[PDB]
């Protein structure tokens, strides 16, 4: 009844149903059911820098399990990429151009200065 | 191992914990279980019009009812609203300015020529 209602109930009903889809990690089996969009955004990412969706979410698991110790809430991790990846285009601190790979960019450019909900500062090893 | 991960890897760790509030939707009080980034974005959507988050999510329900018949999965649904609001501002068709109304917008301008799994093409009424 306003343009807000209109931009967001016209969601593409798809773009919200979820799908699972098999995943070794650390050479296990493992589910991850997502919204589509999700996968969607995640794929992007992905191809941004010429990686399959499986590798990618391969090695985000490799790399999380080593900064946090383990893997916990993954699912919630992944959607948490997309969104973050989405928020850092909008604020411009990733160039929102899919030609650019986000491997070429300055990490502690792209997160200075960030609301603390949106970033943990300790760095990576 | 690089940039790419830096980035990634390095979410808020609660941002992506799970956090249940308590709706009234059609009379029915539920629970909705969220990724707290979640419950932050739409709590700025809500603030950037002048609303309380109970009342977007309330008046959301409403009209995604009427728009489907029925408002299926609608926890995925509101994950959905916020990755599509942070894509249209990266995109440039929502400005990434949390004091502009989304109900100042023409979401025809809006939504207009976007790809296929980011909106449906019929309008509300």
């Amino acid at each position: 009844s306003n343009a807000m209602c209109e931009i967001f109930i016209r969601a593409n009903q798809r773009s919200y149903s979820v799908q699972a889809r098999s995943l070794r990690l650390h050479g296990v089996a493992t589910s991850v059911r997502l919204e589509q969009l999700f996968w969607d955004v995640l794929e992007e990412i992905a191809a941004r820098d010429g990686m399959r969706v499986t590798q990618l979410i391969e090695r985000l698991y490799d790399e999380l399990v080593q900064y946090r110790g383990e893997a916990a809430n993954f699912t919630s991790f992944l959607r948490v990429c997309c969104l973050r990846y989405q928020v850092l285009q909008a604020e411009g601190r990733i160039p929102a151009d899919a030609t650019v790979p986000i491997r070429s960019l300055d990490a502690q450019a792209v997160l200075r200065g960030l609301p603390a909900n949106l970033y943990d500062s300790r760095p990576l090893g």
